[PDB]
């Protein structure tokens, strides 16, 4: 019987079960948790360029790195951007489920990092839930700040 949880786990452990990152489509530095992963794994960033609207898995020797292009729609409108970001989630969930892994650690993205400087706690939640609905594996949403993690936890309590 599958489930979901929230915790705070530094992705730089290298979660063998699955790792997902948000990388700039142009391969420029100044990006999400992908920046941190890159500093451990140069090869992950090597030709990490992938178009918006998709996801690109690469295998860095050990464990697959699913690169996704969500908030990095800064070269795109809000209307198209919602569609492309949604497609990126379906691709992420599809690669995860295809790996057929027991669990998966997914960072939350869509938090304004490259777009027009706005997060949307509700938007990130709904989007993650959509991806999650498209995965059987025991998925964990991973948070960073303590108080922001708390809000996600409130959403979990509110969604049972």
């Amino acid at each position: 019987a599958p489930s979901y949880r929230v915790k705070r786990m530094d992705i730089a452990k290298n979660d063998e079960e699955c790792v997902v990152n948000a990388a700039n489509p142009r391969g420029l530095p100044g990006d999400g948790v992908c920046k941190a992963v890159y500093k451990k794994w140069p090869e992950s960033f090597k030709n990490s360029a992938t178009p918006v609207g998709t996801a690109k898995t690469v295998m860095c020797g050990t464990y697959p790195v699913i690169h996704a292009v969500g908030p990095n729609f800064s070269n795109y409108s809000e209307s198209e951007g919602d569609r492309e970001l949604a497609a990126a989630y379906r691709e992420v969930a599809k690669e995860v489920t295809r790996l057929g892994v027991n669990s998966v650690a997914i960072p939350l993205l869509s938090t304004g990092v490259y777009s027009g400087g706005k997060d949307r706690l509700t938007q990130s939640l709904n989007h993650l839930f959509t991806a999650m609905d498209s995965t059987d594996a025991d998925v964990v949403i991973y948070c960073r700040d303590k108080e922001w993690e708390k809000k996600i936890s409130e959403a979990i309590q509110m969604r049972t």
